[PDB]
C-alpha cells in the first residue's frame, strides 16, 4: 500500500474508555501527529507486524480481533497487549527512548511532545 502523507493524526478509537479522576469523569487525552516520512528508515513491517497475514493490506492498530480492547490501563490489566495504551506505547515510545540513550536523531518521550492536538 501507499503510507498517507504527513498531516495524519492517530486518535483513540470511539468509545474509549479513560481512568476516572477519582470521582469525577476522565478525559482522554489529545490526538497524536504522526508523519510517515519521519519513519522511513523503518520497514513498513516493523510496525504493521501482521501486514503478511492480513496480505499486503494494512490494518488499523485497533481493528476487530486486533488492538480492539476499548478498556483502560490499570493495575488489573496492565500487560494486556489488547489494551490500546500498550499497543501504541510499546510500538512508539520504546524506540524512541532506545534511539535517545545512542544519541542520534529521535521522536518524543515526553507525554505532551507526543499528545499534542489540541
Ligand atoms: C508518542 C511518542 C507517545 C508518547 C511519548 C506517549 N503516548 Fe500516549 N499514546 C500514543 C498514541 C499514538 C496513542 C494512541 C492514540 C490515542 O491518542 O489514543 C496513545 C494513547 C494514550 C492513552 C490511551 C488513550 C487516552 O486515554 O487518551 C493514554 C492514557 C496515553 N497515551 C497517555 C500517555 C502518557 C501519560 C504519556 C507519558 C507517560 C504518553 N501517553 C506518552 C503515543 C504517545
Ligand atoms: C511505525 C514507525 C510505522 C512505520 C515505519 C510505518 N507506519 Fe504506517 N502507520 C503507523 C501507525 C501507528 C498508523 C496508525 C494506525 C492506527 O491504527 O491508527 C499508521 C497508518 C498507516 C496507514 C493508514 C491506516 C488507516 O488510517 O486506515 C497506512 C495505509 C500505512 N500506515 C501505511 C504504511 C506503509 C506502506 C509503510 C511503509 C512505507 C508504513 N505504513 C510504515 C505506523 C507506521
Ligand atoms: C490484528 C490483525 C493486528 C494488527 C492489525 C496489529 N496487531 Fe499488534 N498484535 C496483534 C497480536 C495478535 C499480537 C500478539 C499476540 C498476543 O496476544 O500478545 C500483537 C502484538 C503486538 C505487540 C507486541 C510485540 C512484541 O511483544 O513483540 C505490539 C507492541 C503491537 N502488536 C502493536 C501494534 C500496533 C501499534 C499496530 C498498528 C500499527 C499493530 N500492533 C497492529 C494483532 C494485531
Ligand atoms: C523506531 C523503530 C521508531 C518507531 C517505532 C517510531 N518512531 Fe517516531 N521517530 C523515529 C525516528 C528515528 C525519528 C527521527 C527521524 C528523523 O529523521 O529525524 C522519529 C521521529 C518522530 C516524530 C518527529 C519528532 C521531531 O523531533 O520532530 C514524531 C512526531 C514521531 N516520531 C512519532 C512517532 C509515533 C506516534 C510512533 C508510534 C506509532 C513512532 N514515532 C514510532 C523512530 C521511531
Amino acid at each position: 500500500a501507499d503510507a498517507p502523507g504527513d498531516d495524519y493524526v492517530i486518535s483513540a478509537p470511539e468509545g474509549m474508555k479513560a481512568k476516572p479522576k477519582g470521582d469525577k469523569p476522565g478525559a482522554l487525552q489529545k490526538t497524536v501527529p504522526f508523519p510517515h516520512t519521519k519513519h522511513a528508515t523503518v520497514e513498513c513491517v516493523q510496525c504493521h507486524h501482521t501486514l503478511e497475514a492480513d496480505g499486503g493490506a494494512v490494518k488499523k492498530c485497533t481493528t476487530s480481533g486486533c488492538h480492539d480492547s476499548l478498556e483502560f490501563r490499570d493495575k488489573a490489566n496492565a500487560k494486556d497487549i489488547k489494551l490500546v495504551e500498550n499497543a501504541f506505547h510499546t510500538q512508539c515510545i520504546d524506540c524512541h527512548k532506545a534511539l535517545k540513550k545512542d544519541k542520534k536523531p529521535t521522536g518524543p518521550t515526553a507525554c505532551g511532545k507526543c499528545h499534542t492536538t489540541n
